[PDB]
């Protein structure tokens, strides 16, 4: 199977792309303290590790101030 599709190009901030996906944004969620793109899953995932930005490495502390156990 092929199942390939593709043919887009454009001029704007290279700045769209994610430090993470290193690609294209979904949901794209920007941070309240550094103002960085990062999508929900992905700011949300990292959050759930790491308290901190994958980008400046600041402990962002607007969610929760609490880590929080193990509960799904
Ligand atoms: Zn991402
Ligand atoms: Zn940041």
């Amino acid at each position: 199977g092929s199942s390939g599709s593709s043919g887009n190009l454009s001029e704007l901030t290279p700045y769209i792309l994610c430090s993470i996906c290193k690609g294209y944004l979904i949901d794209a969620t920007t941070i309240t303290e550094c103002l960085h793109t990062f999508c929900k899953s992905c700011i949300v995932r990292h959050f759930y590790y790491s308290n901190r930005c994958p980008k400046c490495n600041i402990v962002v502390h607007q969610t929760q101030p609490l880590s929080g156990p193990s509960s799904g």
